[PDB]
């Protein structure tokens, strides 16, 4: 397997000026024609011509009208086609093929391929290759002119980028559509689609130039009633990016589609986004409530895109982060506007601190700007995305809005264009940078190794106080761990918020402060404090650090009640669990090892219980927090902090702290699951399917986990409550009652109950799918081998697959049964995929990435099943340099 290196960029000796595509679509296969208009660049040194190519069977190929020799003139080998120089023009040229291939049987989904009865392409990252020939890397930019034609009653709606210019009849019940786009793009951004489709549209006047925009959102005409919210969603997006960044659509026209087999959740292709459906397509009747937040993260993500990733592109794959990273961080920012609730951005704080994090420490550590890479298809990671996005928040949080819309301003003027690197990001906000010190010797050079260092900075606190001086310190310390990519690690530039709260009435004692820490350590010093202050660090999880406040649980409850900030709150109560957490596990650690006959547990702390008592009694305070606050943290935030981490200790610690908690506070939490009712349910708006209340939501979910936190504890007579939430209109509630009643002999009558609701749609059948995987059932391996024979079958679809494995991944005993039963299972399916589609094969490798984490026993369990995968004669290669990255082999 070849390595590419970030080091080894150089431009193609080729030009590519004018594609020109025809594309017709039969039974049994695909043919395509495609015309080139290449020229030699100033680059070029007399080498062979070398397309990429992969899996075409070629009809002819030829260079001005002539028919080129097979071994005499051009070799192909099935992913590339050389055409010897002798045999190059050079001057301005043109290249033909035809090629056939097959979008049927493409059950990888990338490239060309059928999806239920709708054919779609997925170029992104070098999927265009396997349409036809090309010179398919991101800095190839061209002009496309694409015809498409089948069968009319089949494929009624044909589409592709640009306008359409012509329509037409064709003999045998055939048609034809033409497409001219003529501003130029890189390859991974052509798209086409063709199918019985159908729509929703709206106009959208921009704000500026009042240009008329068409949108236009599709699907298969079963579910074309589930487009509206993704059209509200598009105009809350086209808004945003009006209203915050002063930016206007461009084109006549923006259409959505939605398909049913999706590797991701969707793709930017130039006015025409491509979504999985389970990211474009909902109903009040037939979804959860966490579709709503997802399909308004993700029209908003690719609709970004048209700015970040469209007009200003990538040189090479390596800056991937700039349009990926800042593209998340857009998304991010539209997210917390939109929902205006807190637990939009503790959400993604949550998802890095375990995911990401757990990437970071893993043997797959890669800095957000990788040096190398082998395949494309496993670089498009959490790393990259979200602490991408990260770092690309963090110029914000430096420079403040004003002047990071100037910098950003500044980087969108200069490279509207054009490709550009991560270093031209950074100049853009440096020149910002300048402007706000008021000082042109200020820079940002320190910042660049945001995007070369990988692994998570430590970051740590001790703190003075002198009461006759009225004088504070914050003594501040980063550290990031050694690891395969860089032996020594260098301080970053960290920005602190901070705030500074008065122990006695929860006041703040200073204005906004972020601390710019640029050294291995530093000190702060606060005159003028009149009291000694609780520390508020990190507001808005200001940088992507482990955070070691060194604060004592009475202060950090203190914070969790009287803070300002919605992320310190959340820290402080994490940082409490976590601290009884690691006590807990060595206690049951020691009487597991020594054997004891008995032994002591200490305690969750009282004063904690009394502060949760208080923040969910309190009426003003919002439910998606008091949903935070009594839950512990997630396993794989968990698992940073223990070696050797032994599951079923781990297990048994969560009961115990849980029942510690539970056994004081269950009739509070009985009472607010009922007080609640009223307003989480309400119907009032159900049949208005754009009314979306994110706050009634929040509490949907709040008595949904009150709800789980009662079952487990066998409250008195809880089954007629989940008996009764069964009967809700709503999914989330109804299929809530299928998890908890898990605990009671109700389960199976549930799970049939509720099967029927879901079984005539698509994407609610797939939701429930995962509400039995994640069910917490002993005999949950047996009801696996029933979804298999009853409801999954042989489905290729990845939603399914993903539905029914990886919710079960995260059952904590289960999973991780000491037989190495479970990691069996998953990797059976990983080997079973990989036989069709290797990008989902490697997603489905998520479980083993804590391997080397856990208890000697777990680990070689681990181990076994990836080398036993490993040694599969049939493995891809994307799955293959997955696992030997990952096993460090
Ligand atoms: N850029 C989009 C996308 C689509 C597909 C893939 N992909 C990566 C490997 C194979 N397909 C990557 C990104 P997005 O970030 O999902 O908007
Ligand atoms: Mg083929
Ligand atoms: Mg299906
Ligand atoms: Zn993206």
């Amino acid at each position: 397997p070849k390595i590419h290196y970030r080091k080894d960029y150089k431009p193609s000796g080729f030009i590519i000026n004018q594609v020109t595509l025809n594309i017709n679509i039969h039974d049994q296969e695909t043919i395509v024609r495609s015309v080139l208009d290449m020229d030699i660049s100033k680059h070029n040194v007399g080498e062979d011509l070398v397309f990429d190519g992969v899996g075409l069977k070629i009809n002819e190929i030829s260079i001005n009208n002539k028919k080129l020799v097979e071994g005499e003139e051009y070799t192909y080998d099935n992913e590339f086609l050389t055409i010897f120089s002798k045999f190059v023009p050079k001057s301005k040229f043109a290249f033909s093929s035809e090629v056939i291939i097959h979008p049927e049987t493409n059950y990888a989904l990338t490239g060309l391929y059928k999806s239920k009865n709708i054919i779609v392409s997925q170029c992104e990252a070098t999927g265009f290759r396997r349409i036809t020939f090309f010179i398919d890397r991101p800095d190839m930019m061209a002009k496309y002119d694409v015809t498409v034609t089948a069968d009319k009653e089949k494929y009624p709606v044909l589409l592709s980028n640009g306008d359409k210019v012509n329509e037409f009849e064709i003999p045998g019940g055939r048609h034809g559509a033409r497409f001219n786009d003529p501003p130029l793009k890189p390859c991974y951004l052509f798209a086409v689609v063709a199918g019985d489709l159908k729509h929703l549209s709206a106009t959208y006047i921009t704000k500026y130039t009042k240009k008329k925009v068409e949108l236009y959102v599709f699907s298969e005409e079963k579910y074309v009633s589930k487009l509206q919210w993704a059209l509200e969603c598009l105009k809350k997006s086209m808004a945003f990016d009006e209203d915050y960044f002063g930016l206007e659509y461009d084109l006549s026209r923006l259409n959505l589609v939605a398909v049913s087999d999706f590797n991701v959740g969707a793709m930017e292709n130039k006015g025409l986004n491509i979504f999985n459906a389970n990211s474009l397509l909902a109903s009040k009747k037939n979804s959860i409530d966490f579709s709503y937040a997802r399909i308004l993260t993700v029209v908003g993500h690719e609709y970004f895109h048209q700015y970040t990733g469209n007009r200003v592109t990538l040189r090479d794959w390596f800056q991937l982060t700039l349009k990926e990273g800042l593209t998340v961080h857009r998304e991010n920012l539209f997210s917390e506007e939109m929902t205006k609730t807190v637990t939009t951005r503790l959400s993604h704080v949550d998802l890095l601190r375990s995911v990401q994090f757990l990437e970071d420490s893993s043997p797959l550590s890669h800095p957000i700007r990788p040096e190398s890479y082998v395949s494309m298809e496993n670089f498009y990671t959490t790393t990259v995305y979200d602490k991408g996005s990260e770092v690309m928040r963090m110029y914000l949080t430096i420079l403040g809005e004003e002047y990071y819309k100037k910098g950003f301003d500044i980087y969108i003027k200069k490279n509207d264009g054009n490709t550009a690197t991560c270093e031209d990001f950074n100049y853009a906000m440096e020149q910002a940078y300048k402007m706000k010190k008021a000082d042109n010797s200020a820079n940002l050079n320190q910042y660049l190794l945001w995007f070369s260092q990988s692994g998570t900075p430590h970051v740590s606190f001790k703190y003075n106080y002198d009461a006759e001086k009225k004088q504070y310190s914050i003594h501040v310390n980063q550290y990031t761990k050694p690891d395969e990519n860089q032996k020594e690690k260098k301080p970053l530039f960290i920005p602190i918020s901070v705030g500074l709260i008065n122990p006695e009435n929860g006041k703040e004692m200073i204005s906004q402060t972020t601390l710019e820490l640029t050294k291995e350590s530093d000190t702060f010093v606060f005159n003028n404090i009149a009291v000694k202050p609780i520390p508020s660090l990190f507001r808005g999880f200001s940088a992507p650090v482990y955070i070691e406040d060194q604060l004592t649980d009475e202060e950090r409850i203190l914070l969790l009640k009287y803070d300002s900030d919605a992320f310190v709150r959340y820290n402080s109560c994490t940082n409490i669990y976590m601290k009884q957490i690691l006590m807990n596990y060595n206690e049951f650690l020691k009487a597991k090892n020594e054997k004891l006959e008995s032994f002591q547990l200490t305690p969750v702390n009282a004063q904690f219980i009394d502060a949760i008592k208080y923040l969910l009694e309190d009426p003003h305070a919002d439910a998606g927090f008091k949903s935070y606050i009594v839950s512990l943290p997630q396993d794989r935030y968990i698992i940073n902090f223990v070696s050797n981490l032994d599951t079923d200790v781990l297990a048994d610690t969560k009961e115990y702290i849980y029942k510690q908690i539970g056994d004081k506070l269950n009739d509070v939490y009985y009472k607010m699951f009922k007080s609640l009712e009223a307003k989480a349910d309400d119907l009032t708006y159900f049949n208005d399917e754009s009314h979306v209340d994110f706050d009634q939501m929040n509490m949907r979910t709040l008595r949904n986990t009150l709800l789980s936190l009662l079952s487990k504890a066998q409250y008195p007579n809880i089954l007629n409550e989940i008996i009764e939430h069964s009967k809700s209109p709503y999914p989330s509630n109804w299929l809530t009652s299928l998890s908890v009643s898990a605990y009671f002999d109700k389960y199976f009558e549930l799970y049939d109950k509720t099967y029927k609701l879901s079984k005539d749609d698509e994407l609610l059948l797939q939701e429930w799918l995962k509400t039995v995987s994640r069910s917490d059932r002993k005999d949950i391996y047996e009801i696996l081998k029933k979804l298999e024979n009853e409801v999954l079958k042989d489905s290729k679809n990845p939603n399914d697959i993903r539905a029914v494995y990886l919710p079960f991944t995260n059952n904590l005993r289960r999973f991780h049964d000491i037989s190495g039963k479970g990691y069996k299972l998953i990797a059976e399916v990983i080997t079973k995929t990989d036989k069709f589609n290797p990008m989902v094969a490697t997603q489905l490798c998520e479980p083993f990435k804590l391997w080397n984490k856990l208890d000697t026993k777990r680990q070689e369990l681990m181990l076994n099943e990836m080398n036993t995968m490993l040694q599969e004669p049939q493995i891809s290669n994307n799955l293959k340099e997955y696992l030997l990255r990952l096993t460090n082999k």
